[PDB]
């Protein structure tokens, strides 16, 4: 079973599934004038990715369309963002999300840290193969062209999915590791970053733990105060989230999702691809700690910023009130 999915998502595999018959209930809703978006809304929300896959097989063969196409053609706004996103395959969606990332004069570099410090390294390979399959040039060379310094270099650190998948903990390695993040950092002047890019990129998350933990030791200090003393920029934010990320990945994530409902507006393209891309994974542990840090349930945030299909459909997503 797939990389892919969790033990904590919101969304799981419909047992009463049936694929012709979702493909013609979604042909019905969305052919001639009008379109039933609660028809699509109904379905789509309440299918596995694996399942929406299979709906799209069986709509090529007896419609020859792909559905993405019908969706993007009758649908619009966010709610046909959302709606494209569900029916993507994961490592493509992750792809596709990191090449918009990076697209025209701007760069999206908060989206970019998101996506490759909360991906394990399995999914990273997947992803590098889609982009290449999908783009034909390698997620390097692109993030390569679109970032400088030790913001870059950490960065095709991480998109080689090299990080240790060992399960194990070893408490001398994380006693040295710790002793090198120090001398590294608060005892020179200066700071030696390739060497804090090398341990919080390649060590795993657990051995990591451990290593903050010796660090604070021997600092008197939290690593995320040698981080914000040493370092600056980009650099800085990359490796505070994967600090966060090694204690809490879905706090990281929630807190992610706290930013993007509230202040200036919305942002769209954030909800979405939290809520769909970790849908399958750990929404349920993300749902858990936004109320335990807000005091206030992810579904009650949706509810109150967001609204319409577009709302509906995050609603279904969410899968319920904490
Ligand atoms: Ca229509
Ligand atoms: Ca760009
Ligand atoms: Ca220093
Ligand atoms: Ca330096
Ligand atoms: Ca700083």
């Amino acid at each position: 079973a797939s990389i892919w999915v969790g033990h904590r998502g919101t969304v799981r595999d419909y047992p009463d599934f049936s694929p012709s018959v979702d493909a013609e209930a979604i042909q019905k809703a969305i052919r001639g004038i009008g379109t039933d978006e609660k028809m699509l809304i109904s379905i789509l929300t309440e299918r596995s990715n694996a399942q929406r896959q299979l709906i799209v097989k069986e709509y090529q063969a007896a419609y020859g369309k792909e559905l993405k196409d019908d969706l993007k053609g009758d649908l619009s706004g966010h709610f046909e963002h959302l709606m494209v996103a569900l029916v993507t395959p994961p490592a493509v969606f992750d792809a596709k999300q990191l090449k918009k990332s990076m697209k025209g004069a701007g760069t999206n570099e908060d989206a970019l840290i998101e996506i490759l410090t909360t991906r394990t390294s399995r999914q990273m390979k997947d992803i590098s193969q889609a982009y290449y399959t999908v783009y034909k040039k390698s997620l390097g060379d692109d993030i390569s062209s679109e970032t400088s310094g030790d913001f870059r270099k950490a960065l095709l650190t991480l998109a080689d999915g090299r990080r240790d998948e060992s399960l194990k903990v070893d408490e001398h390695l994380a006693k040295q590791d710790a002793q090198i993040l120090y001398k590294a950092g608060e005892n020179r002047w200066g700071t030696d970053e390739d060497k804090f890019t090398e341990i919080l990129c390649l060590r795993s998350f657990p051995q990591l733990k451990l290593t903050f933990d010796e660090y604070r030791n021997i600092s008197q200090k939290d690593i995320v105060d040698s981080i914000k003393g040493e370092l600056s920029g980009h650099f800085e934010d990359l490796l505070l989230a994967i600090v966060n990320c090694v204690r809490n990945t879905p706090a990281f994530l929630a807190e992610r999702l706290h930013r993007a409902l509230k202040g200036i507006g919305t942002d769209e393209f954030t909800l979405n691809r939290i809520m769909v891309s970790r849908s399958e994974i750990d929404l349920l542990d993300i749902r858990t700690e936004f109320k335990k840090h807000y005091g206030y349930s992810l579904y009650s945030a949706i509810k109150s910023d967001t609204s319409g299909d577009y709302e509906i459909t995050l609603l279904k997503i969410c899968g319920g009130d904490d």
